[PDB]
């Protein structure tokens, strides 16, 4: 946050600056030291308004061990999904050829081929599946707080 005066001539904090108040991208650009760092930073930060108190509610949603909401804050290495179908790599283009990947949306952390939920789908974190038959399908991951 900015409380207007000078704060801004110092240099870029994101304890102090996000995490112990609300910050704007350009803050978090700020404290941080690449575009790649921001775009992953952001899509936690985003994805964890719903768990912003207490601190270690928003630790935890961060981390992303588990899901809070519909998990877009998930990243967790589950790599099956509900049925059991093994997950195919975000970077495959076998069997499925990917509509979203890391160009389409840098900061999801599409690594290997573990459950993620990018696009925000309603039944959570997910995956394309290995199946030729199924393109994707959300995976099984733990509740946050439960
Ligand atoms: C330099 C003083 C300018 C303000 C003039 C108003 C009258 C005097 C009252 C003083 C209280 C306001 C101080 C505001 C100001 O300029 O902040 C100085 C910054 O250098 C401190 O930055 P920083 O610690 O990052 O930000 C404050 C915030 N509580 C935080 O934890 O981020
Ligand atoms: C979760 O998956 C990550 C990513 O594969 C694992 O971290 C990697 O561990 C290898 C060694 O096995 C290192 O060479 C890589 O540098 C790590 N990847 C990075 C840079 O994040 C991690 O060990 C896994 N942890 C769990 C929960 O099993
Ligand atoms: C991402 O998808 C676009 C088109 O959908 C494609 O041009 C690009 O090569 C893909 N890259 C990834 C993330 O695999
Ligand atoms: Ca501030
Ligand atoms: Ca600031
Ligand atoms: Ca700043
Ligand atoms: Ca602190
Ligand atoms: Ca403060
Ligand atoms: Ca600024
Ligand atoms: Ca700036
Ligand atoms: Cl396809
Ligand atoms: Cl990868
Ligand atoms: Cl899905």
């Amino acid at each position: 946050a900015n409380k207007g005066f000078l704060e801004e001539v110092r240099k870029g904090n994101l304890e102090r600056e996000c995490l112990e108040e609300p910050c704007s991208r350009e803050e978090a650009f700020e404290a941080l030291e690449s575009l790649s760092a921001t775009d992953a930073f952001w899509a936690k930060y985003t994805a964890c308004e719903s768990a912003r108190n207490p601190r270690e509610k928003l630790n935890e949603c961060l981390e992303g061990n588990c899901a809070e909401g519909v998990g877009m804050n998930y990243r967790g290495n589950v790599s099956v999904t509900r049925s059991g179908i093994e997950c195919q790599l975000w970077r495959s283009r076998y069997p499925h050829k990917p509509e979203i990947n890391s160009t389409t949306h840098p900061g999801a952390d599409l690594r290997e081929n573990f459950c993620r939920n990018p696009d925000g789908s309603i039944t959570g974190p997910w995956c394309y599946t290995t199946s030729p038959t199924l393109r994707r399908e959300e995976c099984s991951v733990p509740v946050c707080g439960q």
